[PDB]
């Protein structure tokens, strides 16, 4: 499972690249992917959607699943993961952006962190189900998007 807190061991060149080639398909169908991802977050997580200001009055999963604005916020998301994979051998590079990712959450959009692990447990789930390799990545993301709290 995805965890927010302690240390995470290093990726394995096995998972690296099982992490790839699972992630690939998830981001050329951006448009796709990302909406299916706010959808299932939103309606498993109902608490989390009061965090965004420009989803409010999308009240069932055909509204969430058509609203563009749902559409263009689960882009940057997926740029963002997307960020991440493509990083994965320069920690430097990686922890820099998540750590601003981090800043931004705190202090300008103010989000309740519990919630960071239940969307990449979403993105874990629709990218490679019960994946170790996955969920490790997942894990350094949610670690590092709790650094600035
Ligand atoms: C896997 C974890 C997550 C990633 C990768 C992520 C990524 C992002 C990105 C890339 C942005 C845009 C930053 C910018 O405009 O410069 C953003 C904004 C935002 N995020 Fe997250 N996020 C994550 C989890 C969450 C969760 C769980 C919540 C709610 C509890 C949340 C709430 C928000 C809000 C409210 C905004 C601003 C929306 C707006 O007004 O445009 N994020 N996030
Ligand atoms: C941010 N989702």
């Amino acid at each position: 499972p995805i965890v927010d807190t302690g240390s995470v061991a290093p990726l394995s060149a096995a998972e690296k690249t099982k992490i790839r080639s699972a992630w690939a398909p998830v981001y050329s169908t951006y448009e796709t992917s990302g909406v299916d991802i706010l959808v299932k977050f939103f309606t498993s997580t109902p608490a989390a959607q009061e965090f965004f200001p420009k989803f409010k009055g999308l009240t069932t999963a055909d509204e969430l699943k058509k609203s563009a604005d749902v559409r263009w916020h689960a882009e940057r998301i997926i740029n963002a993961v997307d960020d991440a994979v493509a990083s994965m051998d320069d920690t430097e590079k990686m922890s820099m952006k998540l750590r601003n990712l981090s800043g931004k959450h705190a202090k300008s959009f103010q989000v309740d962190p519990e919630y960071f692990k239940v969307l990449a447990a979403v993105i874990a789930d629709t990218v490679a189900a019960g994946d170790a390799g996955f969920e490790k990545l997942m894990s350094m993301i949610c670690i590092l998007l709790r650094s600035a709290y």
